[PDB]
């Protein structure tokens, strides 16, 4: 330890809510209280705004170049690397994300706020760009500008990375944000607020609320003064915001989950690299993954072999403490997510499904949200295990023959975020690349990913991409100026 | 003149309603019930929907090349120009439109075919994009790709050419479209149908439903499988179609109204010139125009000199039947309109307003849905003509001493869509490129736009650009392509 305890960052201060509530930080693997931190209501929202809407009006932050607003980020993520070792053990006493994995999200912090420090210091010479028009009386041109105050809803998954995928692409557009992060998981985020004030971040630029979703996060969707909602999270939350940004005709790009497909052929070269690949897609951060490739298709010819060696690797990951170095898997966030996850699998066995290993807590951990690596056979497309996204760490396995069977398989799924196919067969890793009904698709992995590629999905898993151009795009207002260059009336009208 | 009678077009066919209701066409000048169009219901979007799809999955639509899809958007835009005549009377017909302007929108109609044909034939060679990474064991791309089904809905302004500005980039970026023009204004979009069925385009292509918004529109937004809503009409509809889609967290676009100003200041180079940009920007159309310049804000030297020559143009615009030679000036779309419009006017007077000019149905014209051109002054901001929008030929004024009174002014509003500044000081109409909380910025002119340009707003006006890559890039599925190129195993976990 220590924990932190903050008040909400709001306009380069620290303040307490108005109506002075506190919620609990919840330790998920020990089960205890460790702190606390507090709770925004509407009241804290319109504060926060008013302070956004200062800073786009000010020389400060809104009359800045990006080679400045580059300075500011790059000075972000120096102060996240010089604290590392104590974020990333926040980051895992707060959710229960491994050590390792922890500090893994700390250097993707510090990469992803240097992407957009880039892309900061290209964004002037792209402010005006001139566009060829077939007349000569009209000259035009392409303005982008900030698009202004905008909001920001993450998830505990990541606290801290989810954050910056956001934070990084709005204060590189020059956007003043208000970062709402997930109540069980919100150590970091309020770090980072410390973090802006050590840097001295203009006061606005990034407002940061933590509290419960519908008394902090909703106001944000349904505020006059917001120009946009950024969300990554659940489909029913997204529902929601949606629905109050509609009210407002105020836009919304959405991250939502997925029940994201793994598709094995015969032709793999190595089985324990394919099955490695496999429990990375399913079990690392428990399972907790929007894009987790949570659903195996694997060919029949290989399928006794592969789940071989599957279930020996599965039944190898060392699932204890996260704070220790070497620990593979840590617990699920909270007890409503232990009891959310465990009930998916007792329901896979009322319908018929057959649990292949774990299912159970672990028996050397009696305290902690501990879910053993669940890996569920015979199983059939009209099962909820097949169909709902678990956010536990939980695969579920058909077989196939065919190449198409594969892919009806594959797309037989509400969701499309992310699929992968593991084969050596070069042209038939493009049908698929092609057919996939997604928005990510790997091929001989499953997972990772680079700032410099878009990332979101379709379907039921939402719309908007983050990273990339796109994430810098979406925090951008596009005008248009036309100018009549021609001395010569319009002639439309007769004159009098 | 002879008034098609059509069905709806779903997979290539002439298809009857499922349920067999038909609405009237109603002739805006002369009142009358000139024939009939299709009244599509949920069973129709259902039976469009599933054309859709089997376009998508078939090879002569869902497999074409660019190149492929601009031969049938160049064969549409040749025959628009063969019946351009037919077309513009047509329109006229249908929605009050003057012969002139429906003749220019066919024109445009062509050009917008033409423009994104040519940006189909560009969209091969950005399908696949390799990216950098700074890795020796990955390789990654960009995949564009249709979005898929796209359901678009239109208003009865411009009837086709709403209608195309969706259309002509929904077909180049190879999606499957739904077209849902306005019951109002109908005819030239079932003309499309009967354009597409000429020339071959693919069954599931484009389909037309023409119906009441909440029986066919209604039903698009709230479908399965409909990918995204491109809509343009109303803020309450609008904010009804992102509610439906949110349930099923279904992208939108919306492109809304707006009370855009037209800043006039005192070193303008001719009156008369400004004053007919300024009788353009809110007469033209019958100002049923979503970007009208509909707030004159005059600098107080010349507003006494500029208003004289704005009432002398006024006075001169011919009001008559749309069909008639020399027409500068048809009536409103209907009857609810029409009411609407003098509603706002009687509510100005009501509010202390001066009525300058018209204000009336026009002595002469005992027919039609007919509203005198008017100019109304001595407006104070807290009036409902100041900050609602009439959709009607009528303008309402203010004046101003100084640069930051204009600015302050311009900005007071809840919409965001296009302004215009008239001024021969270059550094000024620069300052209000950046001042203007707009998407469009118009310089010494008021309206014009090319293809090349994205349209759009922000605030109250909506979100999304149509036109130019944007037009097309809006129904286009973004893919991250993530390949594992290294034989060596990840080693995050223990191998057993
Ligand atoms: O936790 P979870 O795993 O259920 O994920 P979730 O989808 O509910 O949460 C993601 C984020 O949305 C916020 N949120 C939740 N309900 C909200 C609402 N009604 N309005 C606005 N924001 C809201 C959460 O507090 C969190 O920051
Ligand atoms: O009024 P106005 O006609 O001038 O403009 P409007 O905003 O109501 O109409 C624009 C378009 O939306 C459609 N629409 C209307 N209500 C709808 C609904 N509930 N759901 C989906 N589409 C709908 C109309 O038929 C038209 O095609
Ligand atoms: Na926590
Ligand atoms: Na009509």
């Amino acid at each position: 330890v220590p924990i932190p305890r903050r008040q909400l960052y709001i306009g380069g201060e620290w303040r307490e809510p108005v109506k002075k509530n506190r919620i609990p930080i919840i330790n998920p693997a020990t089960e205890e209280i460790i702190g606390d931190i507090p709770a925004a209501t509407a009241e804290d929202v319109d504060i926060a705004v008013e302070a956004a809407r200062k800073a786009i009006a000010r020389d400060d932050w809104g009359s800045t170049t990006g080679a400045q607003r580059a300075k500011y980020l790059r000075a972000i993520a120096a102060k996240v690397l010089e604290k590392k070792s104590v974020l990333a053990t926040l980051e895992s006493l707060d959710s229960g994300k491994t050590l390792y994995e922890s500090a893994a999200d700390m250097d993707d912090v510090a990469g992803c706020f240097e992407y957009y420090a880039g892309l900061a210091e290209a964004l002037d010479s792209r402010r005006m760009t001139p566009v060829n028009l077939n007349s000569d009386s009209y000259k035009s041109y392409v303005l982008r500008e900030p698009l202004g105050v905008v909001g920001l809803i993450t998830p505990w998954n990541y606290p801290l990375l989810m954050a910056i995928w956001k934070v990084a692409p709005a204060l590189a557009a020059g956007c003043a944000a208000i970062l709402k992060p997930s109540e069980l998981a919100s150590i970091t985020c309020l770090e980072l607020g410390e973090i802006c004030r050590e840097i001295g971040l203009p006061s606005g630029a990034l407002n940061i609320l933590t509290g419960l979703g519908p008394e902090a996060g909703g106001p944000l969707a349904s505020h006059p003064h917001v120009d946009k909602i950024s969300f990554t999270g659940s489909g029913p939350t997204g529902s929601k915001i949606m629905t109050a940004a509609a009210q407002l005709v105020k836009p919304v790009s959405l991250e939502l989950g997925g029940k994201s497909p793994i598709v094995v052929f015969d032709d793999i070269d190595n089985l324990d690299i394919a099955a490695e690949w496999t429990l990375f897609g399913i079990f690392a951060n428990t399972g907790q993954v929007c894009s987790a490739t949570s659903r195996l298709i694997v060919q029949e010819n290989i399928a006794s072999a592969f789940m071989d060696r599957l279930l020996k690797w599965t039944k190898n990951i060392k699932i204890s403490d996260p704070l220790e170095e070497d620990c593979k898997l840590g617990p699920v966030v909270s007890a409503g997510q232990y009891e959310k996850v465990l009930k998916f699998i007792s329901n896979a066995k009322s319908e018929g499904a057959t649990i292949l290993c774990g299912g159970e807590r672990p028996q050397h951990l009696k305290k902690g949200y501990y879910v053993q690596p669940t890996i569920i056979t015979d199983v059939n497309t009209s099962m909820e295990i097949w169909k709902e996204e678990v956010f536990g760490p939980v695969l579920c396995v058909k077989t196939f023959k065919t190449e198409e069977q594969a892919i009806e398989l594959a797309n037989d799924t509400k969701y499309g975020l992310g699929a992968a196919v593991m084969s050596k067969d070069v042209k038939r890793c493009e049908r698929f690349t092609k057919a996939f009904q997604t928005g990510i698709i790997w091929i001989n992995c499953s997972q990772p990913t680079f700032n410099e590629l878009p990332w979101g999905g379709k379907k039921r898993s939402g719309f908007g991409r983050d990273l990339g151009k796109w994430g810098l795009e979406n925090f951008l207002n596009i005008k248009q100026v036309t100018e009549y260059t021609s001395a010569e009336p319009l002639a439309f009208y007769k004159s009098p």
